[PDB]
């Protein structure tokens, strides 16, 4: 039947009156109520000139109404284009010009400001504020709820999400890209209609917009729709929720709370982290304080989710799990494009029903990033181990070259980080008359941890090829980090420039 994501989500409901969404104010919206809301908004969009295939660009603060706009856009056969709330009027000009949306929805504060930009591409402007009120909401109230969901095929567009070295690119995502991936995750992450997801992520990125929302809705579960992340509120809610999706900072911040215990997390079923790697130390602490594991998973705008750690059993250090059902992952020589033996490091490529359709109005870039056999070149370097787990090892800028051989610091860092007493390691290359660069590990230990330099080197023995062995292990109270909290390896290289003199 209809491949329209809205139809896949809402066509057959056994229990339409069950909770879909609890708002931050505590309002309850059933599945039936959510569908009706979407019907009213879809009627407004069509009334304002939205035709099948047109884009709706939306720069909205997070609200249930903003989520409804996404659903309504796809229902009406439109292509939903969320835009980071951080974009200035000048920055919006780029996206609106590139995408040529028919409708632009923005905060009431920008209404008159975006008028000229919108007029340039022939778009109509509506508004939606952080409270979910605005011209869109005014109009929807007076619109009919009945709407015939537009027929769409698997490969028809549902959304465009822009990426973050060149200009920002519009990733074209199909109905089946979105439906296939979240349906796969419902099963892989063992969701049921009894699940309650704490939703504290932005909805202008893949994670909060698609993964959290679509997985919950395909599962027939519900979400508690928070406007933003707040450690105390989340702790509050865990007593009556089952799932949390977050990013590492969620977990590290939560860990800083005396409130975090086995009891306060006793009701929870599943914790997931994405976007950036969790430290092994954080995995360990979370497990020690709460009794729970935290699942990690590899994904990106162009591919949705590619892998996930298994629901049951072993996390592998440095890895984010095997390819999900339906998804193919491989590692290739970055230049020649030939697949490498398992365990060798190269370019990660993925193929599957999750992979996007290309970049909007950028045919040459689209051509260059796909192999002849349909695999998408991710830009990420890494390896796939003999167990099939994917290890992401960065994007190549941090390369160390020792005795003429390439070394990827993350490969070594994950092994050291997995050792008891280790908070975090940073592997760098500094001048070494014999090897050009000497592999060097700089390690933060737990207060009073007993692990020493010899123990780290012994632990690495056998785990990695000999040429990758650090020549020295240096212990420090902390790592230098930039204002964004990223470890500064240039600073480390300056500090330790003379260690092999």
């Amino acid at each position: 039947m209809n491949a329209n994501l809205f139809a896949r989500l809402f066509d057959k409901l056994d229990d339409p009156h069950k909770l879909a969404i609890e708002t931050a104010a505590g309002d309850k919206i059933s599945y039936a109520e959510l569908v009706a809301r979407a019907g009213r908004v879809a009627n407004v969009l069509v009334a304002r000139g939205l035709q099948v295939g047109d884009r709706v660009a939306a720069q909205t603060e997070k609200s249930v109404e903003a989520l409804v706009l996404y659903l309504a856009t796809v229902r009406a056969g439109g292509v939903y284009l969320p835009l980071n709330t951080a974009y200035t009027l000048h920055e919006l000009d780029y996206f609106i010009t590139d995408a040529e949306p028919k409708i632009v929805v923005c905060d009431p504060s920008k209404r008159d400001g975006i008028a000229a930009i919108a007029a340039k591409v022939g778009a109509t402007v509506e508004t939606l504020g952080p409270d979910g009120r605005g011209s869109l909401t005014d109009a929807a109230a007076g619109a009919s709820e009945a709407f015939a969901t537009i027929d769409r095929g698997a490969d028809d567009l549902a959304a465009i999400l822009y990426t973050s070295t060149g200009r920002s690119k519009g990733a074209m995502l199909s109905h089946d890209n979105l439906a296939s991936n979240s349906l796969t995750l419902v099963d892989y992450w063992r969701f049921t209609p009894d699940d309650v997801l704490i939703h504290a992520l932005p909805i202008y990125h893949t994670h909060g917009l698609f993964v959290a929302s679509n997985v919950t809705l395909f599962a027939r579960g519900s979400m508690i729709f928070l406007p933003k992340f707040d450690p105390d509120k989340i702790l509050d809610l865990m007593a009556r929720a089952t799932v949390l999706m977050g990013v590492p900072t969620f977990y590290t911040r939560l860990l800083q709370s005396p409130r975090l215990t086995k009891e306060t997390t006793g009701h929870m079923r599943l914790f997931i982290s994405g976007s950036a790697p969790l430290l092994a130390d954080t995995h360990r602490e979370w497990s020690a304080k709460t009794g729970h594991a935290v699942l990690e998973r590899y994904g990106m705008t162009e591919t949705n989710m590619n892998t996930s750690n298994p629901y049951d059993g072993d996390r592998v250090p440095g890895a984010v799990g095997p390819a999900l059902p339906g998804v193919s992952a491989r590692v290739t020589d970055p230049e020649t494009g030939k697949e490498l033996p398992r365990g060798d490091i190269g370019m990660i490529e993925v193929k599957g029903p999750n992979v996007f359709k290309g970049y909007w109005r950028m045919p040459e870039k689209t051509k260059s990033e796909f192999r002849d056999d349909g695999f998408f070149i991710t830009g990420d370097l890494g390896k796939i181990d003999e167990r099939g787990y994917v290890h992401i090892l960065g994007r190549g800028k941090d390369l160390v070259i020792t005795g003429g051989f390439n070394v990827y610091p993350k490969e070594i860092e994950s092994e050291i980080d997995a050792m008891p007493g280790v908070v975090e390691s940073a592997v760098i290359g500094v001048p070494h008359a014999d090897f050009g660069e000497g592999v060097t590990a700089v390690v933060v230990r737990d207060k009073g941890a007993t692990i020493d330099e010899a123990q780290v080197l012994h632990g690495l023995d056998g785990q990695l090829a000999k040429f990758k062995m650090p020549k020295k292990v240096i212990f420090v109270d902390d790592l230098p980090r930039n204002t964004m909290g990223k470890v500064q390896k240039n600073v480390l290289r300056e500090t330790y420039k003379d260690i092999y003199k």
